[PDB]
């Protein structure tokens, strides 16, 4: 009888704990960048505003290869329940943190708390929907579509508040906001888990055998006196500048699926290799759209006339989109009966709006020079441009594709770290220019290299 939306009643207690941890999460990079241009205004902070822009893209990067960990983590440690519970607890106290009376001191804290706990709880609320439903519920795709409305409300919603808190009382009580909203999430979660959770969740589904244990400490062990070893050696020869650290972060995040694809290559060989062009075009697709938190973020506050209201509030277009898409999505799917594209064909097409968002922003500056201010409707229209393309790349992306697919986020924000060093005013038209015609090309690419990618 009664449902949420028809699914069981445990989907609207991950539903709101998703819509505030979303919430949290996105009220943070609405103001983040922002705040950074403050601490380095009142010299708090030493670097420059290329090196901020660094940072939001590396900080997303690292956040989104954390949660290719998570689960693991949850499945044979610590269980899904605690997973989300204690990464929802180090979430908050990285709001907490940046929102206590310290400054630019707290930032890198605050940064590794929310690395680690967005990758507790980020992948294990998405396996905890899955264990609402049987096997064979058929209601399952409808009931994760419930859920990623959560997901995009929480997102839409937080620049609204939190950024028009930031400006009217300051960031510190803006983080706060963050930090409650993460708060209000645990809250609903803790208590309306207990409801409708299955008790099983509450431990690791598949523990680690005796055996299995000393190999893992091995493998961690190594991993993280490898990592302290370069940094060594960096030190010693002189490589030790934020830049130089955030270089070495984009080297690790780039390297990972390299030496997954050369692991895969040496050891069906043809199917492993066409999936480069699929993998690279996503790459280059999350690059783009996670260049709206920064470089799109910048345009906003140094090159739109938005005097009347929050220039953070331009953050919500993306997620708003994405909600406004998806029902016509939906069914465009399922009416295109005859002749519906296939997967490499949407990446390449996908790829190809990233683009025409990107070339889209060059044409300001091209025709009104870039010393003055233009309409909102510009950043509208690269925002419209870009989720058209993520609605034909990610629905699909993990089908055609499985860790590596969550990695092309964490790549392309790698990428960024590097890319986003190279706008301002000066290169503005021909930044958009180039890795807009540059993605447009590539899209065209795979095209050409479609009809071979889906034989296989
Ligand atoms: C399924 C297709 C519909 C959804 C995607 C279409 C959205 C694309 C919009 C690109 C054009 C918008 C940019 C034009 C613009 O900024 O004009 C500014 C001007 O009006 C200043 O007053
Ligand atoms: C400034 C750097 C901060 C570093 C973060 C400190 C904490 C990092 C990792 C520990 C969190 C793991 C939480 C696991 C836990 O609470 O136990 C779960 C277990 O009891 C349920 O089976
Ligand atoms: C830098 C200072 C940090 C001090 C703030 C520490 C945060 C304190 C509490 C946050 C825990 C929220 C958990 C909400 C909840 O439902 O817990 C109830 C449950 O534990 C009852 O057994
Ligand atoms: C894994 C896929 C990697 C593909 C990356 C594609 C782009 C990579 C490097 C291009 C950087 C060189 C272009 C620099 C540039 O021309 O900036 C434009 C503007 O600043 C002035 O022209
Ligand atoms: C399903 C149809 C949607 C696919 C998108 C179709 C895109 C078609 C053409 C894009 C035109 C790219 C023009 C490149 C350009 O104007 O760059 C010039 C600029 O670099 C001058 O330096
Ligand atoms: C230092 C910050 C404050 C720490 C909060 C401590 C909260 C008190 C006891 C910890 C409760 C552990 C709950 C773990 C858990 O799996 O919760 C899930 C719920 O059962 C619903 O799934
Ligand atoms: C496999 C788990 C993922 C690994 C997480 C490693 C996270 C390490 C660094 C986070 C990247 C943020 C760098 C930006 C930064 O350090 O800013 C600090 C302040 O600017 C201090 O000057
Ligand atoms: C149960 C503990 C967790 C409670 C939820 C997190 C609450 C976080 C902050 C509470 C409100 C803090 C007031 C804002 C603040 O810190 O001062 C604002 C600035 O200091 C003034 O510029
Ligand atoms: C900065 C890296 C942090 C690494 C933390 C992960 C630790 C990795 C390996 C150690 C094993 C973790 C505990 C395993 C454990 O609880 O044993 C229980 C087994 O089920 C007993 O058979
Ligand atoms: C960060 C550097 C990498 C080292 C990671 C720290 C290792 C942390 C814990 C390893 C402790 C050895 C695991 C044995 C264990 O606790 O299992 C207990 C089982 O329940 C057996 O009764
Ligand atoms: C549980 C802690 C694990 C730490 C995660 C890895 C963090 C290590 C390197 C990532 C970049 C951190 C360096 C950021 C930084 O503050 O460098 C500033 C230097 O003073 C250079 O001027
Ligand atoms: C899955 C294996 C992952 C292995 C990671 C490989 C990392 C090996 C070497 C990292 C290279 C060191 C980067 C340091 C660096 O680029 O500094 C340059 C700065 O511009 C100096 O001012
Ligand atoms: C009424 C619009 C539909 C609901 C949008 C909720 C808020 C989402 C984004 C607000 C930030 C960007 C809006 C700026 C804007 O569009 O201004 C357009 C003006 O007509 C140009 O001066
Ligand atoms: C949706 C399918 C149709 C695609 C429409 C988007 C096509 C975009 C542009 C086609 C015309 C290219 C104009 C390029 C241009 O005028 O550049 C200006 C000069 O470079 C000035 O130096
Ligand atoms: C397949 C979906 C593609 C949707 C295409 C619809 C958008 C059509 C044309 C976009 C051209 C944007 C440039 C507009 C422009 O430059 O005019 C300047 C403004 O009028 C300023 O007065
Ligand atoms: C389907 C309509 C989507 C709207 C996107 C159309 C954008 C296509 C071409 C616009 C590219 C504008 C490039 C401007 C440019 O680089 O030339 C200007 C010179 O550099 C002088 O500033
Ligand atoms: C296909 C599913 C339905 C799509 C929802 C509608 C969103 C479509 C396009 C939104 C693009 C808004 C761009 C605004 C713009 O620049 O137009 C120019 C001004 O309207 C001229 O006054
Ligand atoms: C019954 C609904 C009718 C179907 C609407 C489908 C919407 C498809 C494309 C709308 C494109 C909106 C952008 C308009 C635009 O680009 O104008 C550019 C002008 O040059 C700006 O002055
Ligand atoms: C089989 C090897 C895979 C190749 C790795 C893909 C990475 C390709 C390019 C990395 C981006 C480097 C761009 C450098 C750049 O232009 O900006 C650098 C900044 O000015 C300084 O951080
Ligand atoms: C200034 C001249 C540069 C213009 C570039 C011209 C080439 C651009 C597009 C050619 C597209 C021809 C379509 C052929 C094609 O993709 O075949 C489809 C395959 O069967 C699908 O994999
Ligand atoms: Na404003």
């Amino acid at each position: 009888g009664k449902t949420f939306f028809g699914q069981p009643l445990g989907l609207s207690t991950l539903f709101m704990t998703e819509m505030w941890e979303r919430f949290s999460y996105y009220g943070m990079r609405a103001i983040l960048l922002y705040y950074m241009w403050f601490l380095i205004s009142t010299g708090d902070l030493h670097i420059t505003r290329a090196t901020a822009a660094s940072i939001m893209a590396i900080y997303a990067s690292m956040v989104y290869l954390s949660g290719t960990i998570g689960g693991f983590v949850a499945d044979r440690i610590i269980g899904a329940r605690p997973a989300v519970f204690w990464g929802g607890v180090l979430i908050m106290l990285g709001h907490i943190v940046l929102a206590l009376p310290f400054g630019a001191s707290a930032l890198f804290g605050s940064i590794i708390l929310i690395i680690i706990g967005t990758g507790f709880l980020k992948p294990n609320v998405s396996t905890l929907v899955g264990t609402l439903y049987d096997e064979h519920d058929r209601r399952r795709d409808a009931g994760f579509s419930i859920f990623v409305f959560g997901i995009n409300l929480g997102a839409f919603i937080a620049p609204l508040i939190v950024g028009a808190a930031q400006e009217a009382a300051g960031y510190h009580v803006a983080f706060s906001l963050a930090a409650i909203g993460m708060f209000i999430g645990l809250l609903v979660y803790y208590f309306g888990g207990k409801k409708t959770l299955d008790p099983h969740y509450l431990r690791p589904t598949d523990p680690l055998a005796p055996e299995e244990v000393k190999p893992l400490l091995v493998k961690v062990s190594l991993a993280v006196a490898g990592f302290i070893a370069i940094i060594v050696v960096m030190n010693l020869v002189g490589w030790n500048s934020l830049p130089a650290y955030i270089n070495l972060l984009t080297i690790v995040a780039i390297a990972i699926p390299v030496f997954y694809f050369a692991w895969m290559i040496s050891s069906e060989h043809l199917r492993v290799v066409s999936y480069i062009p699929l993998f690279i075009a996503a790459v280059l697709f999350w690059a783009i759209e996670e260049q709206g938190s920064v470089v799109l973020a910048t345009f906003a506050a140094e090159r739109v006339d938005s005097s009347w209201f929050p220039v953070s509030w331009f953050q919500s277009l993306n997620p708003l989109f994405i909600m406004l898409y998806t029902p016509f999505f939906a069914w465009l799917w399922t009416a295109w009966k005859k002749n519906q594209p296939s997967s490499p064909t949407k990446f390449a097409v996908g790829l190809m709006f990233a683009g025409l968002s990107f070339l889209l922003m060059a044409i300001p500056g091209a025709l009104y020079g870039t010393s003055g201010k233009v309409s909102p409707l510009w950043l509208v229209g690269s925002w419209a441009l870009v989720i058209l393309g993520e609605m034909l790349i990610s629905p699909v992306g993990l089908s055609v594709t499985m860790s590596m697919w969550f990695l092309s986020s964490s790549v392309g924000s790698a990428l960024n770290a590097q890319l986003v060093t190279l706008y301002n005013a000066k290169s503005e038209v021909a930044y958009f220019s180039y890795f807009g015609l540059g993605s447009v090309v590539l899209g065209i690419v795979l095209v050409f290299l479609s009809k071979r990618i889906q034989g296989l």
